[PDB]
DNA sequence: GCAGTGCTCGCAGGTCGTTTTTT
DNA sequence: ACGACCTGCGAGCACTGCTTTTT
């Protein structure tokens, strides 16, 4: 483990760290994730640190998936690390000591469509019909920024998002009962509840700290109040705290993500010792360039750069088409062109700004034959198929689960409906019970028809699945739950339609298998981190082009990337032009983004014309292509001069 | 019109009579009608009466028609003449001027079904909600009360009961009768009587039409109807009723077999005259008839002598099933046609409408004609119902029972949903539902449609206005998009339009549908609508008052013949039925034919079934016969 | 432009009670 | 045996209103 033989100077510098506080501020292409896996490899190591003490964060499961890889071909009793998601520590700790606020066991973990069950009942009686999407965001915003439904109606501004302060707030104030009479916390809860625990009850944040007494947390720049304060809370003990950022990379704002944490972090620890991470080994200097000159645009962050380290590559160029229709065209014909000059389609991406834009696109390379991968923003990242067996197997585990009960109830069709459902639920409600125990005595107690036992039926094959949960294996259990819920013929004849539902649930049970070989472990506990998979993180690359959002892009990297509809209004989106200039820079770093993935070649196009939402306008050109000027050359449609 | 020599000197002294209350009393097939007629043709003829002045009121407005043309026959002056129903013309009698009492011009009637729909709506509501919950059980009740007059308050006061249950539920059902601004038959009557209490000023013009009032079967005749008469009399007593005790079978609808009797009581001047000879029946088929009545115990005692010579036996036969019955009917049917007999004379008379249906198929195969009375009303038929209904709420906005029958089968877009939130609309307003639906632009195309059909009413004639209707409602295009079965249907639709038509020729609009409301099961409209010689196919109950050659009563047995209803109740109810027999043989005039199956089915279910106690009275009196007349 | 949802209006399959009469 | 009834389910229509998303 020697820090020069290993590292970069300044990395092995940032890895050498040991205790109190540091800032590392790492660009693109910096390699922070090395860097940062060699300093726990080396605490342990040189300092005569202990795995047990040392607790890294990210964001991402894919992030924390291959921190935990790495470290353990690296690191001896890599095992005993501590690497996981702001969630997933959140979970682990009230799994742990929930009881001390409240929690009972085995309380459940509401994810994002859980919350809008909840959200449409609550709205019954409320000031504000709609949708209900809209209120489970702003409970989300709320409960990242760490606030509370009565402070939340203590807003100066009653509008912020549509509804008064106390109509929206009290949405929120119901929500927040219900969902803890149901004995239930959403996917923030983990946070703001976690918090919540340590500052009310401080002996357990300590039993805690000698779990976390060094800690990295990654990505500090997307991190929010919330997150915020529970980092702070953390390492109130010992101050040894380092946390890698970059804050021109500030990208989920709208997630309510604070810029200013970074920013403040000096601020708020005075001795912190400070890093910066500048070289960027991944992309093209004519890339570095370009992006960097947009960047410095951005007014009044961390002075930082990327030094260039490859040679100034091919040039950048911008396109563009009359139509927007034209330039997914142009696309095609350039995709076509390089997978021609030897390139695969694995090296290629298309970025962006909005989802929509993929049509038109994916349009475009399906008449010339291009393969296509969209990084799904309108399709779920495997999880209709992937969530609903868990309902199954959360109702299987307690009965009272009537969130799982509502949604497995339509798949496969029971016989059960708008009449039964709702007879059941009158009946459950007016008697304290479960909607579920309501079919186990729908015979017993008054329901007319014989559907009863459609409900009755309902019911013993689920306590005939409980028992399975008692007496099985993780993958087996599954294997039982899918044969008898009848998931897998509904979804036979979808699947006949589809086929890929089936699998990756297939490979599901498979990862459930996986599970078992790791030391350690209850079927609950495989549920915790299910829940939490989006994707189905753990087969190699499609060979596909790609398409994702600029948002969807960060942290990931590509030999050649388009970037398309580089417009106003569009990029420089038109909601962030009324923010006036804190959002333009916001854009700013999104733009920037795009072009620190590109590690080769970047490709920009924009329309004359562009269609939104029916109809046909003048597009306008994105202003930071003028904050970029020079540093690209246009051109027609063959790769041209003009 | 020379009485004595068409009458026999009782009858043609009975006829004769000429002021004040009088009473007719006969066993059956005696006269009473037929002296009820003459007496008509003699005030007219002799008294120098106006026919305008006389009133008589039946069962069936048939009987009433084929009634007229008969002073006709015997005294010109057949046309101003007013003969009736009590409903006939307890409707008459507030729809002509109901310009009092409170009601509003424009109002519906409503029949059985249309009750129903009030009775399953406002049930929920009052706590009687178990095994209760059966609906048709409620408008009895509801009903049996409108007989005797009876109101919400003192349907309170009773001995034992559900009791202000009840009560409620008819509190409830009157305040959304009179919502809809529509009329329950009784009312027709009570509403009837009420009026000539509420307005002594009004009655008194009616009494100007009604000089002399007739009342034929007042052998049954319910305590609504009898102060209709004592009130509508007492101005002057110029009243004759007529009517059998032991044909008294209207018992389960609160006819009184004593209401009848007490007319002594509630009248001293009443004559009453004595009636002794059956002209009707051969002597063979009366002696059956005497011999059974006899068993009515403490009934009262009249009697009847034979005017005819003893005839063909009265014959009974037993089939293995029900079909080897109706097939043994259609044969000898044949036979007796075949004996130059004719179609018209003869008629087949059971207990239950059921009973028809599988009888007809006998007849069907042989090619036999037959028309069915009062069992499948051609009015009743979806078809021409719902289109009845465009008409009851094209007039009167108020009726959502009717806005309910029609809004689906147009199909005009129109939402479950919609519904729910309408009715609730209603709920809300207290609204007529129309006006609710007026004011999700279905509700523009619904209203501007409704709108129209009303406002294209009065310009519009009966006949070419229910061409408006059909055509505008799509109800066409409907049953032309799914018609290969629906081609019948529109057939009736066209039918319906015949049938204006009809009514076009006679003096007889909102007026029709009165009619086709009230129509008796015998009346004219419900005939023609649903060759001239046919069998004739009916209940017993139906049969009253009428005459047939040749006469079939089928499926005479236990549980039928006195039906499990009337078994159940003991006595007083075998007495009726018993009664209800005596009904059946007294309408033969020269052949009575009886059969019984060992086997009948109902609901699917093929069961065994057994003689009446009824054929035992009889021992001797019949002669039992294999399926070809032997032994 | 498209999607996510409202609500219609109809196959489809099972329960049930309907027969004691009429206006 | 039959006609009404009631659910259940799912293919249709036209309604409208929206930037971006991780666990
Ligand atoms: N005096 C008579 N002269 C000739 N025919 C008569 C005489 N009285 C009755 N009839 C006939 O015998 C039958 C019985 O007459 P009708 O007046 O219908 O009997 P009813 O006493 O009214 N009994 P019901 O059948 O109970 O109504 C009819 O055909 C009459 O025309
Ligand atoms: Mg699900
Ligand atoms: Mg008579
Ligand atoms: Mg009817």
């Amino acid at each position: 483990p020697d820090l020069l033989q290993a590292l970069n100077p300044t990395q092995a510098q940032a890895a050498d760290h040991f205790t109190g506080p540091a800032l590392v501020i790492a660009g693109a292409g910096s390699g922070k994730t090395r860097t940062l896996i060699y300093r726990i490899a080396h605490l342990i190591g040189h300092y005569g640190v202990h795995p047990g003490e040392i607790l890294a964060v990210t964001f991402t499961n894919k992030a924390a998936a291959e921190m935990r890889e790495r470290a353990g071909h690296l690191v001896p009793g890599a095992g005993d690390l501590w690497m996981s998601t702001f969630h997933s520590a959140g979970v682990r700790i009230l799994r742990t000591y929930g009881e001390h606020i409240g929690l009972r066991r085995g309380f459940v973990i509401y994810d994002d469509d859980d919350q809008l069950d909840i959200i449409k009942e609550v709205m019954g009686s409320i000031p504000g019909e709609t949708q209900p999407r809209v209120i489970r965001g702003i409970i989300d915003r709320a409960k990242s920024n760490l606030w509370t439904p009565d402070d939340l109606d203590r807003s100066r501004e009653p509008f912020i998002s549509g509804l008064p302060r106390d109509a929206a707030a009290e949405a929120y104030r119901r929500y927040e009962v219900r969902k803890k009479g149901q004995n239930a916390i959403d996917f923030g809860d983990l946070i703001t509840e976690t918090v919540r625990l340590f500052k009310e009850v401080p002996g357990v944040l300590d039993k805690v700290q000698n779990k976390a007494k060094f800690i990295h947390v990654d990505e500090y720049q997307d991190t929010n109040r919330a997150q915020y304060e529970l980092t702070r809370l953390l390492a109130s003990r010992d101050r040894n705290l380092l946390v890698v950022g970059d804050p021109d990379q500030s990208i989920y704002k709208f997630r309510g993500a604070d810029i200013q944490n970074i920013l403040d972090f000096q601020k708020d620890y005075p001795d912190a010792k400070v890093y910066m991470l500048e070289h960027n080994y991944r992309s093209s200097a004519r890339v570095l360039e370009a992006a960097n000159k947009l960047i410095e645009n951005n007014t009044e962050r961390l002075d930082k750069t990327l030094k260039p380290v490859k040679e100034a590559g091919q040039p950048v160029t911008f396109h563009r088409a009359t139509d927007h229709r034209a330039e997914g065209d142009y696309v095609a014909d350039w995709l076509t062109r390089l997978h021609g000059e030897g390139r695969a389609w694995s090296e290629m991406a298309i970025l962006y700004r909005t989802n929509a834009q993929s049509r038109v696109i994916e349009e475009s390379l399906r008449r010339v034959q291009i393969p296509a991968r969209i990084v799904g923003g309108v399709g779920f990242y495997d999880r209709r198929e992937i969530r609903d067996i868990l309902a199954y197997a959360r109702l299987a585990l307690n009965p009272a689960d009537d969130v799982a009960l509502r949604r497995i109830i339509g798949r496969p069709r029971r016989g059960i409906g708008d009449t039964a459902l709702q007879k059941l639920m009158e009946w459950a409600r007016t008697h304290h019970t479960s909607v579920l125990t309501a079919c186990a005595n729908a015979a017993e107690q008054n329901i007319l028809d014989r559907g009863a036992h459609k409900a009755t039926e309902f019911a013993g094959l689920m306590e005939a699945m409980s028992e399975a949960a008692d007496n099985y294996e993780p993958a087996a259990f599954l294997r039982f739950v899918m044969e008898t819920s009848g998931y897998l013929d509904l979804l036979r004849q979808e699947g006949q339609e589809g086929q890929v539902r089936l699998e990756n649930l297939e490979e599901l049970v498979s990862a459930a298998e996986e599970w078992s070989q790791d030391e350690a472990g209850s079927i609950a506990d495989f549920l915790d981190d299910a829940a939490l998979l989006s994707s189905v993180d753990d087969g190699a690359p499609e060979d596909a082009v790609t398409l994702m959002t600029l948002h969807n892009a960060k942290g990931l990297e590509f030999p050649v990337v388009f970037i398309v509809g580089v417009e106003q209004g569009l990029l420089p989106s038109k909601g962030a032009i009324a923010e006036g200039p804190s959002g333009i820079e916001e854009e700013r770093r999104l733009f920037y983004v795009g072009i620190t993935r590109a590690m080769e070649r970047l490709l920009m196009t924009a329309a004359q014309n562009r269609m939104q939402f029916g109809k046909t306008n003048a597009a306008e050109d994105s202003a930071f292509l003028e904050d970029i000027e020079g540093l690209f050359d246009t051109v027609d449609p063959y790769g041209q001069p003009i």
